[PDB]
């Protein structure tokens, strides 16, 4: 009963050196959804739309569930500055846009 809209937003943060944080690998938004129309992916960095280096990978299909993943190529010092990286998903079948931000931890 119910739950036609599974929308699962999981962000993957870049691995670090050891104790201190100073390395860039990827800032990723993985989103799982089904029954949707062509999704629009959005990333916001400090309120500013980010330059390419954002890459949405071709839809993955598991069962009836779809998975879209987007990786951001970013500067380590930006990331280490505690700069905001947030993923929003926009779709015509959605009632409101969905968002999730990542923190340097």
């Amino acid at each position: 009963m119910g739950r036609q809209t599974d929308i699962s937003v999981s962000l993957l943060k870049p691995p670090f050196e050891e104790i201190w944080t100073q390395q860039t690998a990827t800032i990723v938004c993985e989103i799982v959804y089904s029954d949707l129309e062509n999704i629009k992916v959005f990333w916001q960095v400090n309120g500013v739309e980010r330059k390419k280096g954002v890459e949405t990978q071709n839809p993955e299909w598991s069962g009836s569930k779809s998975t879209i993943v987007s990786k951001l190529k970013v500067m380590a010092s930006e990331w280490d500055s505690g700069t905001e990286y947030v993923c929003l998903v926009e779709d015509s079948e959605l009632p409101t846009p969905v968002k999730a931000s990542i923190r340097k931890a």
